[PDB]
């Protein structure tokens, strides 16, 4: 029996779609049972629907408080019985209270080499620090910053912008998230 | 005409020896003209001598002040006419005054992914932060921390110690320093 995964998104769902694609393979140890979003306009939803994955939207504005919003989400999760929850560009902070029932089972991808640049603008920040490598991190989300599960590095090239660098790191995220999920559920880069 | 390089060491000279080895190749754009040490017991000296490189020791204890020590070193450098100075485990801080005549021409290797862990115990620190990649950085030394020139990353494996990790990063340093010197003088790693 494969691990049941629910992916959360708020935007275009690039990493969500990478997870859905990797999970189609024979013997992959997880299946994607739903994609949840806090935004109806999130481009990832249409992508999930086209690949035949159930989708659910819970808008914050539709509840009287953040707790009522997390409560609706938890009740909805419970009917799906996920084993693993993957955040893939979800833009809301999870309370400790939300995390508790899924302690140790919530993963997140972040486009820096944590603990560097744990907040926003990670690619510009790498360029501003003059770094020659950058990358991404999958970690557990904890009751900021649970245990790192996996990391990937790519070169920063002469002449990169935040946009060119982000696009390269994103190829790496597409490969890293499935690998971390595979490891969870079941040489060197030189830049000069 | 090749770039003339003087390497500084205080210890066994592993990276010094990597630079000396890379420079033997036809068409390599640098030659190693001397190795300087602040310690007569530095194991790198014997290695330099066996490869036919002139060596010089200036002990701090033999001068009345740090300035007189840097003064002797600068005068000695001047007779060798280096174009590039490489620090390879040299354990003394260079004053701005020492750096000025070689501004932009002094390189250093550090066994972390700067700006992470810029001081000591870099491998233990990476393990304590739970990182899955670690590596090394060649940077310019400035009148801590000049512009990064090159970086390399290697995986941190399940079960690494500071010692196993240091040894892996050291293979990467051996490859990184020559590459940075080559660039100066003239895809991705996933870990889960
Ligand atoms: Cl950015
Ligand atoms: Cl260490």
């Amino acid at each position: 029996k494969r691990n049941r995964v629910v992916i959360f998104i708020s935007g275009g769902g690039s990493n969500m779609e990478a997870l859905i694609r990797a999970a189609q393979a024979p013997g992959f140890p997880a299946e994607i049972v739903a994609v949840f979003s806090d935004k109806a306009e999130a481009g990832g939803l249409a992508k999930a629907e086209a690949a035949g994955i159930a989708t659910q939207v819970f808008k914050r504005k539709d509840f009287a408080s953040k707790e009522a919003h997390e409560d609706a989400i938890l009740a909805a999760l419970d009917v799906l019985k996920p084993d693993i929850i993957c955040l893939a560009g979800y833009m809301r902070l999870l309370s400790g209270r939300f995390i508790a029932p899924y302690e140790g089972r919530i993963l997140n991808i972040h486009p820096s080499l944590l603990p560097l640049f744990p907040g926003l603008h990670t690619h510009q920040r790498a360029l501003d620090a003059g770094m020659k490598l950058a990358g991404c991190t999958v970690h557990l989300v904890t009751e900021d910053e649970g245990p790192i599960l996996a990391q990937a590095a790519v070169p920063v090239l002469d002449g990169d912008t935040a946009e060119t660098l982000a696009a390269r790191v994103l190829k790496a995220e597409h490969r890293l998230y499935p690998l971390a999920l595979q490891k969870f559920a079941a040489g060197m880069v030189l830049s000069a």
